[PDB]
């Protein structure tokens, strides 16, 4: 079975489906009413303001397609970099990507590429290896903890990548280091935060703090806690029970109980216990070719899988919900445009029915020759009644295909 991302990459793919239809419905409306509009052997059945709205209309509907082709998913990483925030990410990559081991003070983020080797952003900086990394970070001074670096990876190593996930990396949190600035600047957009711990140690205030504003400010933010440093419960199993309960406990009671983000039921699926070292160097041995390993091996791939089924669900429903509300009230604006103009062609057809019944009762000198042009006039009106009613009917098509988008990928969950 497939990685849960193809929730995300699939949905991306039917809501930007739907945006080329109705950027193509706009598109043909707005032609019909302009040349409607322009020919001017016909009292008017249409205003500039329609005409100029519908065009706005499409102008706006492609504005939206470039932002929509561009959501990807986001997730980022805090803690202490002592606790393998780095590795961690490097493990889900199957590579070193980041500079690890003795790292620089600012935030990384990490996002594919199509082409087949790697650069840096803050201009086009190469880093083909992970030592020509942490020297282009070293040299450049002017770079600090405020800035941002995009790591632009090969999505041909990494299907996460593929998958339009984005992955960030967060500055070393230290007891006096400002976090404040954080979230507004860099975690807005983002779908699920990990805090990477140590299974042993209590958590820092300052940890505790940051995912508490975190959970205030955010809309239910989707919160991990990787506990890491694990592989000293190979040589200690029956001491590493007893503390692994305890912790468990006290992480669950933070996420239940003082943050509020999942209730006890869901607590499992958010809190693990994990080696990212012993993750790392198994992948990065399996590409080229202790005890208690396959089970904690088990749990990180079981903790990566957890966390693409909450990722895909949760970045579908907050990138594209007010993208799915705007469509559909273009969709009822255009509807009703064309409403009312099939009403008007109705209302003066009606009218050239009774001038051509009172032509009849007049003089004979050009009967037929004045009951043509009123009856060219007549199948003008009656055509345009038509192309409106289809033009208002395939609106109809774009709000049952939007609603049943929301069904499918915009339900609370």
């Amino acid at each position: 079975n497939a990685s849960p991302l193809k929730h995300f990459v699939t949905a991306k793919k039917k809501i930007n489906g739907i945006f080329e239809q109705l950027g193509a419905y706009i598109q043909e409306s707005a032609t019909f009413l302009e040349d409607t509009y322009r020919n001017a052997e016909l009292d008017p059945v249409t205003t500039e303001e329609q005409v100029l709205d519908v065009k706005g209309y499409l102008s706006k509907v492609r504005g939206i397609s470039e932002v929509l082709a561009r959501r990807h998913m986001k997730v980022a990483f805090f803690g202490r970099t002592s606790n393998g925030k780095s590795t961690v990410i490097n493990a889900m990559l199957w590579d070193k990507v980041l500079p690890s081991g003795i790292t620089t003070n600012c935030f990384l983020r990490v996002e594919g590429t199509d082409g087949h080797e790697a650069f840096l952003l803050t201009e086009k900086r190469s880093a083909k290896t992970v030592n020509q990394l942490a020297h282009a970070l070293h040299q450049d001074k002017q770079l600090h903890a405020g800035s941002l670096v995009s790591v632009m990876w090969p999505n041909s190593k990494c299907p996460l990548l593929k998958d339009d996930l984005v992955l960030m990396d967060s500055p070393g949190i230290d007891v006096t280091t400002e976090l404040d600035s954080w979230i507004d600047k860099f975690c807005l957009d983002a779908d699920v935060f990990v805090l990477v711990a140590n299974s042993e140690s209590t958590l820092m205030q300052t940890e505790k703090h940051f995912f508490h504003k975190v959970s205030e400010r955010l809309s239910r933010p989707n919160i991990f806690i990787l506990n890491n440093r694990w592989d000293a419960s190979a040589s200690e199993p029956e001491y590493m029970e007893e503390v692994r309960r305890q912790h468990m406990e006290r992480c669950t009671s933070f996420l239940v109980d003082e943050l509020g983000v999942v209730d006890r039921s869901q607590a499992g699926d958010r809190i693990f216990f994990v080696s990212a070292k012993e993750v790392l160097n198994a992948r990065i041995q399996k590409a080229q070719g202790a005890e208690g390993f396959q089970v904690r091996m088990f749990e990180f791939q079981n903790f990566e899988r957890r966390f693409e089924e909450c990722i895909s669900q949760s970045a579908v429903k907050t990138k594209f919900e007010q993208h799915t509300v705007r469509a559909k009230q273009i969709a009822e604006a255009v509807r009703l445009i064309m409403d009312s103009l099939h009403m008007a062609a109705r209302e003066q057809q009606v009218y050239c029915e009774e001038m051509r019944e009172e032509r009849q009762d007049r003089t004979r000198e050009n009967l037929e020759q004045e009951i043509a042009a009123m009856n060219k006039k007549i199948e003008v009106l009656d055509s345009l009644q038509s192309k409106a009613k289809l033009l208002r009917n395939k609106a109809g098509w774009l709000d049952s295909e939007l609603n049943m988008f929301t069904h499918q990928y915009l339900q609370p969950s």
